[PDB]
């Protein structure tokens, strides 16, 4: 089992988790939109959040994802799901599989599901979703973007690199579905969110820690001073402290490097 961690380290992980999940830019604008965009991922609570909104608001659901890094995770996440195991996986694009959940299980009509099944990474999820939105029949002014909580911040900064946005009137709203939180229990670390289908802690920590150098606006990052894939990200001082706390935690490094991430 994944080892127990110091309270300081738990706190730090939770600070960075919160920041990656919670979009500051759009603050707390109500989630009333013209379309919901589900970026390809494997986190079933997130995927269900997208379907639930499109269902409840009776708006179009645009599902974006072809084949890339998260595809085989999605395949596994379907196969272990107590209801969605009936959906065929191997060899299909992400968005095709996710449309089966939307239609077969959430009863969203075909005419309300738009499938973008060719993107191979975050930049293409966003670029290709924008391309499809720009072809719109009924013009889209506001869209809710639903992504794995660890990659939410990157994804919103990718969309915003492409179109810009207005802080007084955000066109891109952010709803990963939940704010991931860890805690110690019985000689191990567990999620405190009472949700099925979450990453193994080791995988969540690999993702969470993989995002930070991408977000960091230096020559090695995805920002304007690096690859120029995303807008400049300003790191809060609390997040920097949290990231240093992780980098200095020997128990944590040992756990993360001796295991499957």
């Amino acid at each position: 089992p994944f080892p127990t961690l110091s309270p300081a380290t738990i706190d730090a992980i939770n600070v960075i988790g919160q920041w990656l999940a919670q979009d500051d830019f759009s603050g707390e604008v109500p989630y009333q939109a013209d379309c919901v965009i589900l970026a390809g991922n494997a986190v079933m609570p997130t995927i269900d959040a997208a379907c639930k909104i499109a269902r409840d608001q009776q708006i179009p659901l645009l599902i974006s994802g072809g084949i890339g890094h998260s595809t085989t995770f999605l395949y596994s996440a379907i196969a272990q799901h107590p209801h969605y195991n009936t959906i065929r996986t191997t060899g299909r694009a992400e968005a095709t599989i996710l449309a089966d959940i939307a239609h077969q299980f959430w009863h969203i009509p075909h005419e309300k599901i738009w499938i973008e099944d060719q993107s191979t990474n975050c930049g293409e999820n966003a670029r290709f979703s924008i391309a499809l939105l720009n072809q719109a029949v009924e013009r889209v002014h506001t869209a809710i973007v639903v992504q794995d909580p660890t990659m939410q911040r990157r994804t919103m900064a990718t969309f915003r690199r492409m179109t810009g946005d207005n802080p007084d009137a955000p066109r891109w709203l952010s709803y990963p579905g939940f704010v991931p939180q860890l805690g110690n229990n019985a000689d191990s670390v567990i999620f405190i969110n009472q949700l099925q289908g979450l990453w193994p802690v080791e995988r969540y920590l690999s993702l969470l820690t993989g995002e930070l150098p991408r977000l960091r606006d230096d020559s090695d990052g995805y920002g304007p001073r690096g690859r120029d894939f995303i807008v400049h990200v300003d790191f809060p001082a609390e997040v920097i402290h949290a990231w240093q706390t992780l980098k200095h935690d020997a128990v944590l490094i040992e756990a993360m490097e001796s295991r499957s991430l």
